[PDB]
């Protein structure tokens, strides 16, 4: 009788083959290659609830700088400035200056508890695995991010890159076992033409549609046809 | 004319397939893709057992906390809790803390001993594996495991993850051989939508039937037409 | 004019397409994915042999206690407890405890001579290469031990295991040259069945049938159609 | 409403299918295999910036001599060397001698001051990344140099070169992803023919057209058909 | 005009199919998988010569003791047991011992000096290369035994052994380059029949005729088709 | 308007699908499996040369002796030892005797000036690169060496092996970009026939026709019907 409660991101046509949308407390992996819409996916999610839920989120990046990320945004019609200024979003920069696992969660945790955030998106914790090359470094550093973020109870969505279109859901393989949920977005290649699929592959806990979804970018956001 | 005797594992259709389901005593490995349904397949063949047959059993788990496996549960509406209160049913915390294996073994017979349980579970072995690369101290430590698991009498299912749909039966291709038997979940993609078949590849010492036959993961477990 | 000398295995259907059985002296692999029927093969070439021309085999395991050999027999109907309590039948224990291949071989000799047997079986040689990583150590070691059979003068049937169906005939590729002769039992999966099907390759010196012959496992022993 | 602003690069229907041109400011990544015309589309585009928009470019190679460019301009019709001569395009010569990266951005940041150059395209990046064979130095390297390049301000067309015509979009799978934007050029067989195209996979913060674009080279340059 | 001289094989329907059969004086390469008819390609060659032509010749074995040569050419109706006697046949024993290549190239041409043979067959120098897993040295070891064979101007046939049927046609793919000529025998399995083909890539300054010509192990021989 | 001038190579056919021929003091890449026709395409361009336009070459050889370049030549009809003693040609030995690249280099630009040759031909660089495993070394390696032939002025035709018909143009995959103008020899498999065919994929700096263009190699030399 009784199931995981979720909450809704929003996107649109995503609610209806998900079954109500991400669970609330579990951290949701969003792997895709180059060009999919996992960054625009995040982001999409984080002000989608910022705006009709009036719930802070914190956006974690590592490989682009807070304004790259705001004129992205501001191509879409999303003024995150505002936001941003107002304290209703925060954006968090990890990124290795031009010029530790533990400080960064620690980091994410003051933000949480500044900003009373309950929405958490991460562009790339590829970026820090890179560092470790071994694969069970990095299930355990992955398992302890995940973790952390149930303790904390933020919803994430960690978007990480995979290399070839079927294959891997990750560039290790061992990210689609840690993590809670694993949503794959894919941009194929058939007839000189690409389309684009959205497909989850598991929510534990609760049901789902399964198979592959054609999903549309548009000036306004991500729309999916369920 | 005398056969290796087996127990039920009372699993909708399953037992018509694999000719009076697990044998008793022997360790039965199951291998599938992430979204697969192992650990759904583990906790509903332990939960059957508890309810239809009154034998206790112990669920060995590595990347899962108790209370999520407990949510998981009630989510199909499997109320764990009370069983694990009542002593019924015990969980076994190994996963790391996110702040060998004589240990584990020793902890599993002393489990074994004080609840009296006659089928156990495990979430997933590979994680222990991961420890060590090379594929001979992995087939070892399985061997060691499942000779210990024989000696102490209990029906195991130990389930572990594999990489592609079509090829290795393990991460490594080594587990196949090691275990006693074998059951391969598959969730493969053919035109855009994903079937899940469930296959018997070998039954040492007993007949089962052979091939791919669908199952559908319901509200109320796995059903799977024979 | 003059040919090797044949013995027959008097498995059903098989001597008709190896034209006279293995030949006499000459160690005889046996290759297949986990599955296919190398242990049954090697059990019922020692059994048919025993019951039909009285002539005692030493049957060589490293991976199964000789109990659940007998268990497995006994499934067939086959009583190899009372061959081996009569001195007819003679297992050796070479599995690791789960608490130096001139041994193993000094200890297969010792056993040919106290049991005056002219048969011998092999559940797997791949347990012991797996020390040896390197493919020049299992080729030296493999052909060092078919040299001292071939000296012995014992049929052998040593069975390895290999990874895909279709490719190498074992997990090093080495394997295949160095044997006196080679057979492939092949486990494939068309249109969601499974069908067996058994291939001899080479046997030197001696003609024989070529190409996919199939095999059903039956609960009396191994049914090849010639 | 507000985009990114572009600058048109003047390649006969490229700006038709880019909806714009390249982003300016941002760095755009071109991969495609040897033969594909890589280096003749920075070429192109970097002289018909200059004839047109009047704007001064630096190109960056490191495995031509900048006399082979000006030949192979030349053979086009275009006289880099007029251009050269007259100081409105700089070439940088940064080819080993055949008897650090802060060396190679600091001068091509002290000839963006001097010649007041707002194009900058590079010949490959790859050669310089062949030094160091860690995928994971590969990355750090290549998002340092784009960092670099942004905070200058220069519209860089990198080139890197890769192995499959399907497959990885570099030779490492990493530059597809800290690269801001990435186009792929195929030169691909078919019925013993070959036929090249041109398709964007993605540009950040704007809108574009998906698909493989035939493009024919012409004696004046890129001929492509939107 | 001039062309290099030929000496005649004698194998049923090669000669056709070489233009002249194998070059004088140069070493042929022979590769092909386990079963192909490599072995028997080269003794049927060497005792064809001493049959007709009464040239003496050396056979070479690295994995076979000379009795089970003799008793493979026994099944055939070959007695070259009484060619050995006479010594118009000389087989070298260099197998490891149960229980350097400039001695065995000093061994061959003192061979080759004692007996005035102008034919050499080798059963696999693969044995011997495996003991240098770089190919580099794999390379000179070849080309240096292949420098040494001309030299000592015997008719050398070379046979090694190659994992899959289509692809390189060495275990190491460096031994297709060295070699004078290179001959490819596969053993193809289509539609569950195995099929036998004989071809030819190169001959290094003659003609040859080029594909795949169907060969037949008969008791007699080999009886190739042109 | 201006273009770069080449030099017909007087091959029959294949300065029709060149436009011109081989550049003036370019240096090509010719890669192929073996029995392709490598060897035979350097030195029926040398020949041609040397006998059309009196122009004398140089050929420099790392795996065969100078006297078997001779006899295969004069299989075709070509009598280059009497090239060699009038001085009109001269071929470089340095093959390792079976008993430093500055070196190398410095002997062919003495040669190159004692014998006022502005043709060289290679035989294989592979066997030299075949000292350094590294990729970053093999790339630097060449281009010095073509680099230094650039400067020298002589029209080189450097042919380097390949392992795979279709994919990479090199054993390493390197060889493609660092070359000016790579050459294409396949000879492919279809039908258990090989038919051989000629495409070049790029020309640096010049038109050509792209496509498989077949050629026949026949007793007076190569045939190419663009
Ligand atoms: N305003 C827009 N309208 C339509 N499509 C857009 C718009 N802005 C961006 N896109 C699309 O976004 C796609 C990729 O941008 P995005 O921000 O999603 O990157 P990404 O796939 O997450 O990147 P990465 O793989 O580097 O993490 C492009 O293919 C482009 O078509
Ligand atoms: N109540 C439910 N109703 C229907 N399907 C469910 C329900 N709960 C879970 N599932 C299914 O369970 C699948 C995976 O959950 P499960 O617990 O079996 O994980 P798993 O495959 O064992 O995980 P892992 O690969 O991480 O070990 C999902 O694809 C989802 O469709
Ligand atoms: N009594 C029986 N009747 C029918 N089939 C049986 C019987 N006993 C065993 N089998 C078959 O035996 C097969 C595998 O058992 P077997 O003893 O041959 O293992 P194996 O393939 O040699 O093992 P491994 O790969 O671990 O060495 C199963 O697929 C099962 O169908
Ligand atoms: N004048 C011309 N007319 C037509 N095609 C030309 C002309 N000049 C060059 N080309 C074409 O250029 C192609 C490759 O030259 P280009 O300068 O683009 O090299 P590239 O692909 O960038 O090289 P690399 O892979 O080494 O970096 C050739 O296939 C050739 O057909
Ligand atoms: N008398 C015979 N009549 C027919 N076929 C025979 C006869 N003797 C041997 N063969 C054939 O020889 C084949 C292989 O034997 P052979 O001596 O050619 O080995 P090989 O392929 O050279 O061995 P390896 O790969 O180990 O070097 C078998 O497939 C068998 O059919
Ligand atoms: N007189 C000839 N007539 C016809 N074909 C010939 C003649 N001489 C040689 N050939 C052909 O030459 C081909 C290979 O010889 P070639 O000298 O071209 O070697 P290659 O491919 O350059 O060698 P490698 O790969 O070892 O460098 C053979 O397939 C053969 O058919
Ligand atoms: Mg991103
Ligand atoms: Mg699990
Ligand atoms: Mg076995
Ligand atoms: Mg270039
Ligand atoms: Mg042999
Ligand atoms: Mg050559």
């Amino acid at each position: 009788h009784q199931a995981i409660a979720k909450m809704r991101t929003m996107i649109e046509g995503f609610d209806d083959i998900s079954h109500g949308g991400l669970p609330i407390g579990r951290s949701t992996l969003v792997s895709g290659t180059s060009g999919t819409g996992k960054t625009l996916f995040s982001i999409q999610f984080l002000y989608n609830g910022i705006i009709e839920f009036d719930e802070p989120g914190v956006f974690v990046t590592f490989e682009e700088t807070p304004q790259d990320i705001i004129k992205n945004a501001r191509s879409f019609g999303w003024d995150l400035a505002k936001l941003v200024d107002e304290g209703k979003l925060f954006i968090l920069d990890a990124s290795p200056d031009p010029e530790d696992l533990s400080a960064l969660i620690e980091r994410i945790n003051y933000a949480i508890q500044k900003y009373r955030a309950r929405r958490v998106s991460i562009d790339s914790v590829t970026s820090v695995f890179q560092q470790y090359d071994a694969s069970s470094v990095v299930r355990r550093e992955l398992f302890r991010l995940v973790a952390r973020l149930k303790q904390i109870g933020a919803t994430t969505v960690m978007t990480t890159e995979r290399i070839e279109e079927y294959g891997p859901i990750a560039r290790y393989g061992v990210e689609e076992f840690v993590s809670d949920n694993v949503v794959i977005l894919r941009n194929v290649l058939e007839g000189e033409r690409r389309r684009r699929t959205l497909e989850i592959l598991k929510l534990r806990g609760t049901s789902h549609m399964k198979g592959e979804y054609p999903f549309t970018i548009t000036d306004h956001g991500i729309n999916i046809f369920p």
